């Protein structure tokens, strides 16, 4: 959805990366809304710990914010990308039908493009695609990739330090299942591996990741 | 924007595709929207003229209302086509990233998908794709296609049979300025042709289409 939070983070994004103070009056100027609005939303922004207005009325984006700006900003600079260098669309245009798109493509989509695109380093503009890690350029856990419809994954890590249930490690071992092995996933939750069914307890299901 | 507008006359276009009567009942089913809200919704389009509610309560799309179904739909269907055949997206994922996608493609993208993708006949569901006429497989006047910055574009139709201004008629031909033409308009609004600058009048803007 095209969330005006969302907007309002790449803003302070954007100002930060072109090295200027993220202040009220400049997201204001640049977001084209009033002034007793933005603060306003900032305001909401504040409460819900995605901002904090610093004693110099700067805002300082919290981690939280911080993750999700950059989320946003990926999106969008990954838009760009597909509209120039696949749908060939006019590149006076790209930048205002980015700034909508960033509001409407999923992870999964990303994880893709990241995959057809030749080169995802740079935006069209010529500024730097960031967070491409959360899309492998550590992982989902089981649990919320539970798939109740089976599904070919990778194992990204086990995590067997932060085991106290140790019954299912020779089961994993069994299974020829380990970091790097493909395995299936249909979600109590199961993971196959050359027919070989290994149905994980809530510990394991919980930090085990396949991405 | 995701105007839940353009999510109901979708709805409304997809019923009677499949043949189904557009009673509200089922609008609000399939939306997963509630009765009250539902007809709160059709109350607000129907005072917008987009649609206007039968005798027998069954939904009529007026040929407004009609007209932007038809553009949402084709720019839902052409985005399914976009994700499995450029993107490469899980068809089990492709309908809902489609559902958002259609609220944020412009025409300008469109146009272009036309372009790249190898066949917009049907979407991956085997659904034709309407509306494809609107986007060249009569035209934009040029005083709405009148960009301060030039652009070589194509005369789809001139309109001589509606001119009651017949001054630049000649200066057309002598700029070798037809229908298949093409010129470049900077906009009062100005076409070149070969070096060959001619100075529309308004009606001559008002009538002439750029496409």
């Amino acid at each position: 959805l095209v969330d005006t939070t969302e907007m309002y983070l790449r803003t302070i994004y954007e100002l930060e990366e072109e090295g200027v103070t993220p202040l009220r009056a400049r997201i204001a100027e640049r977001l084209e809304q009033s002034g007793p609005t933005v603060s306003q939303t900032v305001a909401r922004m504040e409460r819900d710990g995605l901002v904090v207005v610093a004693s110099d009325r700067s805002l300082q984006m919290t981690p939280t914010g911080r993750t999700l700006a950059t989320a946003v900003m990926r999106k969008h600079r990954l838009a760009e990308r597909l509209l120039t260098d696949i749908i060939g669309l006019d590149i006076n245009k790209v930048h205002d039908e980015a700034s909508r798109w960033e509001h409407v493509m999923s992870d999964e989509v990303e994880r893709r493009l990241v995959k057809v695109l030749k080169d995802v380093s740079r935006s069209p503009f010529g500024n730097p695609i960031p967070g491409l890690d959360e899309l492998g350029v550590p992982g989902t856990r089981v649990i919320d990739a539970a798939t109740s419809m089976p599904r070919k994954v990778r194992i990204v890590q086990i995590n067997e330090i932060f085991q106290v249930e140790t019954d299912q490690f020779t089961q994993l071992l069994d299974a020829d299942i380990r970091v790097g092995s493909e395995v299936e996933i249909v979600d109590h939750i199961t993971l196959s591996h050359n027919g070989k069914d290994v149905e994980l307890l809530d510990d394991l299901a919980h930090t085990i990741r396949i991405e």
